[PDB]
């Protein structure tokens, strides 16, 4: 049970795993959660009702959160339904893995135009909204290959390297009037775990209590902070 | 609020300041707190009758963490009462700050030896008695100043910058049996302000409940990270 | 001064400022100089007049580094000429600072695409021009904003924090053929004071250097690496 | 052929390994060198021999760079010698690996005194004699130990990151008078593991040597408190 001031998050990309499991582990820390997806709306209903029945407080949102208008225009929905909106996660993604010299342009762009300006849009949009309250934490869903690269991942790596700098400046434009920024950087989330020293791979949970804390009123004095989580694969 | 497995936790240099608070915050949780002090117990007693009167668990107990054998006497009493210890903060630390080229060797060994040498001691012993039960999690309070370095403070610096990277290799020692090793490293915590984005120092509960995350199982995938809890004044 | 085994860099946005240095510095050193330019061929003619009238060998070639055809054509006729291309320096970039609130969409893709989609693009065909060799070098001109972010710079700061992510992911990528990556990441640059130790604004001839000892025979174990050159501005 | 404003250097635990490679390299850019042994001289004199021979300018100095007044009787030698004292690289360092819990605080303290106490008396005398020069570089010897940590070595990474924390501390209080202090920190260095390092071969001595050479050289003067990575992409 961690303690928040505020009463709604938005999650994009919710309907499965680390994002499902913010949804749920927000979710029953009292928080009613937006669960964002694209597409198809069966997997992110079945969410919202296991939480529903669960006795939590959920709904679902169809956006594409690549999409200015499309995203703009999800946030003012939820401030026109709630009243606000006090978190938001950057966690919508996607990665198309390919040798660099087998990597055309278009699929450069697919990762960034997926994964850094999916995250512009949510945390300026973040700080429209929350800085009338002068409230509101944002954590941003980086990665260890945002950190140190990997081969076959320089558009991911882009991308999440990009997302965590954006961050720290986003960080600085939200501080006065307290609006947190922050990052989390999963390691290999469920051979692999031979470099991992907690030899195991990490559950998507330990994930989503980690961007908890991040949002949550016990890390109010961690702004522009990168919160590894990776079992101690990078350090 | 949130959960632990463990039961106790000893703080090094408790009396007061952030010492005091990570004690306050964590006996709060439901954790027994042991709080150390090594030449005078009134203010501790004064905080040990304080979280007993709120209804918490909490002893003091009398040792210098720079002291190999206090500090490995104190950690075997405390496995005596309470039947092990589940959580350590290496929090003991002085300043001695000098222009280096006014800073004599005994400046430097005075910081060292209290800094850094006490925090390996107390990993270590942890080390030794979380083993057995393969369960355990320790946080040591470093400093801003440990990773951006300061003018005056070449000593200081290389205490907490040397208590850092030392708490990477404990990670690694006791990662196979589950023992956590992290670091938290405060800004300033209560002209200056004016660097801060948040504009405010923080308080030190706000490092106790950074504290707090690092050794619950929230962060349970969490080990040889560093924790900035800074107010955004490094990013 | 520095020895380099290659005989020929190519240096994007290279007619003023950092750009231009780097070209002067190289060339002086027997490299045979690509001055690339966009638009207006009046300096960068200027700068090739200038270079071989000292008695060095050097070369303007117009192209949009942002254009994925316009730059790989650009590589082509470059090996077309030399034979090859052992060094290349991706330095273009725009700025457009704006508050986040006041950013569209395009004003982010503007700075992504100029500054970190060209880098893409050259460190691509770097792979694939120097793989045969198995030999080559290549800098990357990112910036102090990649590292800790800025008020106004969320688009900035997340092109070169990509940039760096990205160099690493290609560091792993040509390691085994002996093609090195590395970012500069340059303070506050004259031709680009309080809180700068060194208390004085870099010079673009201090960047060049740092860039060229990447480039360097003298830097053949290093890849992957981030070179600061801020005079103490972040640490 | 890199850029020396300055003129000499000292070079502690030069006689062998990297701070051998350190001396030879900066040797034969011009620098006069002095190179730091401790008991045996046989091998820094050898050194020094080779040196002289190919036209370099060299001398030993014998003293423990962990003893505050030896190392400022040294500096005092070399000023007297020289006239001065351009660049100085605390390069002196031992191991004592042992998982922590067979590890006593002796040694513990072994490594902290060898590693991190001496830098410090190193950077400190730098301060002194460089700063009515108002120039000088300082060059730290660290490690990607220090960077990241390793197993049995919470003596030696913290020896290491804490020279690099304090490193940083020495370059604000250099800077106003234009003396700079920066680290390396080399990877695993000739002098399996290979698996890990993306360039697939241990680095080469003189591949940390010409690194050091360039944060000493003038090439580097808008570079001060930086940690120069040299590991071959073991870590990023």
């Amino acid at each position: 049970s961690m303690q928040f001031t505020g009463k709604n998050v938005l999650i994009t990309g919710a309907s499965k795993g680390i994002g499902a499991e913010i949804a749920r582990t927000l979710a029953s820390m009292g928080l009613k959660v937006w669960i964002n997806y694209r597409s198809n709306a069966e997997v992110a209903d079945a969410l919202k009702n296991e939480l529903e029945e669960k006795g939590y407080k959920a709904a679902v949102i169809k956006f594409d959160a690549a999409s200015e208008s499309d995203f703009v225009e999800a946030i003012q929905a939820i401030v026109q339904s709630d009243g606000g909106l006090s978190y938001l996660v950057n966690n919508a993604g996607v990665v198309r893995d390919k040798l660099a010299i087998k990597m055309k342009t278009e699929d450069f762009h697919h990762v960034i135009d997926n994964n850094l300006t999916s995250a512009f849009i949510g945390c300026r949009e973040a700080l429209k909204v929350m800085s009338k309250s002068r409230f509101g934490s944002v954590v941003n869903i980086a990665s260890i290959i945002g950190e140190r690269g990997n081969m076959g991942q320089t558009n991911y790596s882009a991308s999440k390297g990009g997302m965590i700098a954006m961050s720290k400046s986003f960080a600085y434009e939200g501080a006065l009037r307290n609006i947190r920024f922050n990052s989390v950087t999963p390691g290999f989330i469920e051979d692999y775990v031979k470099n991992i020293p907690l030899n195991r791979l990490g559950a998507a949970k330990e994930v989503a209590e980690a961007v908890a804390f991040l949002l949550s009123d016990h890390s109010s004095y961690i702004t522009g902070e990168t919160l590894k989580v990776n079992g101690g694969l990078y350090m």
